[PDB]
């Protein structure tokens, strides 16, 4: 629920950061 | 690649949010 | 009326992931 | 530009998840 | 007397939207 | 069904916005 | 800007509700 | 997909209806 | 139907005018 | 340059549309 | 680009005004 | 009815987009 | 209402070419 | 379902181009 | 250009079948 | 009406078939 | 053959009458 | 105004035709 | 059977077209 | 133009009506 | 009969003349 | 074919013009 | 020029026979 | 060649529309 | 009256058409 | 329904059309 | 003058469309 | 793939259109 | 969280400056 | 108001620049 | 690192107050 | 000029911020 939402958001967030780190 | 991973995880978070909505009234 | 906004900006974010996918 | 705004949203959504969970 | 109504309209449309999105 | 009514009240919200536009 | 543009995104939402009625 | 896009722009419409009444 | 579609594509055109004015 | 004139054009056309909206419905 | 896009939406608009005269004419 | 004023409006707006394609072209 | 509508349909064809382009990378 | 739409807008533009050349030859 | 015309009218006819199915389903 | 426009396009299309055949 | 092509001339004529009326 | 009845006539001939068509 | 009536209809149609040729041309 | 067209195809309709009336009959 | 037929051959003559005039 | 399809039709009109001349002469 | 004058006199013929008819 | 199969299918779709006219209109 | 000069009009039409045909 | 069958046969026809399209 | 060039270009676009359709 | 060249073509024909738009 | 807070406020600031220059 | 919101923001990320320094 | 970050923030803030004190 | 320099500075500030982030994860 709330913390599952949190988990996924942080995941997606780090994903994005390293993605531009590449691009 | 990691882009698609990104969007998949964002979709799972999406479904999450929608579920939370379905509950919270 | 606040998780609504969580929802939304998330949706926008999703759509922007989509848009990056499109441009590339 | 587009990725940057996407980050803006990712965070804002997150920060929002914070706000909610903190309140509950 | 009209703006509020506008908002509630979007909120009920949103209610139906949430329901059909969760189900569909 | 659900979507039919959704569309209906969507139209409603629409007409309201139009009313506000025309009034001011 | 931020009222006619409100009207715009509503009209869009309406457009795509139609599109969904068509398909389904 | 188009259902999520609808939900998206509906909430954005609602966001701007809010911004409107939040002073007017 | 037809007329709301008219207002719709006109608004979109106007919205793009806004974008162009602002950027260029 | 002429973007502003073109914008004004879209705008006035829009006024026209909403005015006509006012008068049938 | 976005310029051509707006030209398009203008044209579809103009054409729907065309059709509106054809109907309520 | 004012649909004809409306049509003229779209028309000169199109003229404007065209003159754009010219000048900023 | 003839050449400009030629223009319309060209732009729309270009719109849809664009569209299905913007799914294959 | 959209490639075919592209075909038709293309050939409709094409056909209008014909009609134009046929009146202006 | 004759088969062309055949294709043009064919796709158009096709489209109108589509549009009636989207009026009736 | 709309069916009849389809009917018309169909009849033409097939007349074109006639035309192509008789020559070929 | 000639039956359907009779129909064809009928429909095209209908079409031209339609277009004239629309011009009015 | 005569176009009114002219087009009525075309339509009538047209249904007569397609009546015969289905009967054939 | 109603073929003769079909002929009558095409006739009356031409009649009106003739009267209109007079009316405008 | 555009009405000699209508006149013209109406008449062809008349002519084919004539023929099929007389042929089987 | 025969004048209306006269008319038709006149007319198709007209149109098959316009035909070649277009591409000629 | 247009070349002399063209003439066939005019000439037949003329044939019947002779015919009508003689009859209603 | 060449085909033009031809179509022209063809048209004079047309309006002639048109009168022929329109008489009765 | 396959022109002819195309023809047969056009005819078939034609009667399909005709009987759809029977059922609807 | 003048139920013949159509002959003249088609005649001149024919003069010009045979002119073109024999010309090229 | 029958309408859809109508559509589907239009499909296979257009298929054979674009099939013809290849040799030239 | 450029009508022709536009024609040629639409035609070429048509060729490539045709053959990309031949592809898929 | 050849979608790219096709798009280039479309834009070309478009530019030529615009040139006509420009001179006239 | 604190760094993300830094970032987020930087990003919103970026876009607010952007929206202002659009004037 | 955009100026004060922006100012507000510059100050806030400033404070966190500070507090993050005083931490790390 | 975080230091110069704070610094640049102060710089940008000076620019903002400069834009503000105009009217 | 004013906002130009503001945006330049703000951009590089964000740049080094994302640098620290990307560093820490």
């Amino acid at each position: 629920k709330l913390l599952e939402l949190l988990r996924k958001l942080l995941e997606a967030l780090h994903k994005a950061i390293e993605l531009l780190e590449k691009w």
